[PDB]
């Protein structure tokens, strides 16, 4: 198959399943489907706002972060070890039933 269901969680806390494809961008992916994931900088590591919060189980599966992608993550309000950005995400297989978690607050 070519399909890989996702969760998002939105800022009230509320799931929403979301069936995804390989090679989907999670940040383009969430805002498909109403999700107010927002990519201020339209994905050029410029900006903090498409910053989420990855399940532990799929974080260790993700490409290794940019140093570029770092230095933005460590502006954003509310950092977790487990905070990554949504637009340098990109759907395979290995993120089967991964939760993106939407931050309280953005930068
Ligand atoms: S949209 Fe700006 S870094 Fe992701």
């Amino acid at each position: 198959s070519d399909v890989v269901n996702v969760v998002f969680v939105d800022r009230s806390g509320q799931r929403i399943p979301v069936s995804g494809r390989v090679g989907d961008n999670v940040l383009h992916l969430a805002q498909r489907h109403g999700v107010d994931l927002e990519g201020a900088c339209e994905a050029s590591l410029a900006c903090s706002t498409c910053h989420v919060y990855v399940s532990e189980d799929h974080l260790d599966l993700l490409p290794p972060p940019e140093e570029r992608e770092d230095d933005m993550l460590d502006m954003a309000p509310l950092l977790q070890e487990n905070s990554r950005l949504g637009c340098q995400i990109v759907l395979t297989p290995e993120l089967e039933g991964a939760e993106f978690t939407l931050p309280k607050i953005t930068r």
